């Protein structure tokens, strides 16, 4: 693979978004992934709803703004035939009736890969397919609170991930590789909106436990 990889630097990565009071950071993942897929499939980089799934992705198993997960977006979205984009099912931060139009479609997906839990295996797939969701241990003061260099935590779990992000490439700045992470907590969290997590060092907050993109 190699050194480093951004996959912004290459048009696949929409602005950072904010989720708000509601726990849909999976759905923000998922339109994160499913937004560099369609750009790689297209060439067209479209913003794509995230209130879409919040309201409908129900049936597959997602629970609104109380949680879910990516895979059951990607399904949805495989189940649904469509998603809608950004602009015409604004994102509105509570879980409302199911609002789903064809007619403003603009992305697809035929499935999902889940990649094997090493973070060698996340640094192949990063490389080679786009943005990756993935789940992480975000429980921790430090995190809430980061500001700017490689995010690393002493206490993170490897294996109790609650959080849903996007890896949008990595690199390197003793200890100095990281994933480039895209959050969905508005651009005045960390580094505009990213944080730098600490890479190769032990699968550091789980980073690589449940990552996963859709196939388009
Ligand atoms: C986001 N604002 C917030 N977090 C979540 O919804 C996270 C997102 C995923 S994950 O990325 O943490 C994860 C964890 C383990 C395996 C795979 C993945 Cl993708 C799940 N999640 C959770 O906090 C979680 C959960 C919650 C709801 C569900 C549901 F039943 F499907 F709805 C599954 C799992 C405890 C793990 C704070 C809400």
């Amino acid at each position: 693979a190699p050194r480093s990889v951004d996959w912004r630097e290459k048009g696949y990565v929409t602005p950072v978004k904010n989720q708000g009071q509601c726990g849909s950071c999976w759905a923000f993942s998922a339109t994160g992934a499913l937004e560099g897929q369609m750009f790689r499939k297209t060439g067209r980089l479209i913003s794509l709803s995230e209130q879409n799934l919040v309201d409908c992705s129900g049936p597959q198993g997602n629970e609104g703004c109380n949680g879910g997960l990516m895979d059951y977006a990607f399904q949805y979205v495989q189940d649904n035939g469509g998603l809608d984009s950004e602009e015409s099912y604004p994102y509105e931060a509570t879980e409302e009736s199911c609002k789903y139009n064809p007619k403003y479609s603009v992305a697809n997906d035929t499935g999902f890969v889940d990649i094997p839990k090493q973070e060698k295996a996340l640094m192949k797939a990063v490389a080679t397919v786009g943005p990756i969701s993935v789940a992480i241990d975000a429980g921790h003061e430090s995190f809430l609170f980061y500001k700017e260099g490689i995010y690393f935590e002493p206490d993170c779990s490897s294996e109790d991930m609650d959080h849903g992000v996007l890896v949008v490439g990595y690199g390197f700045e003793d200890n100095n590789k990281y994933w480039l992470v895209k959050n969905s907590w508005g651009e005045e969290w960390g580094m505009g909106g990213y944080v730098k997590m600490a890479k190769d060092r032990r699968n550091h907050c789980g980073i690589a436990s449940a990552a996963s993109y859709p196939t388009v």
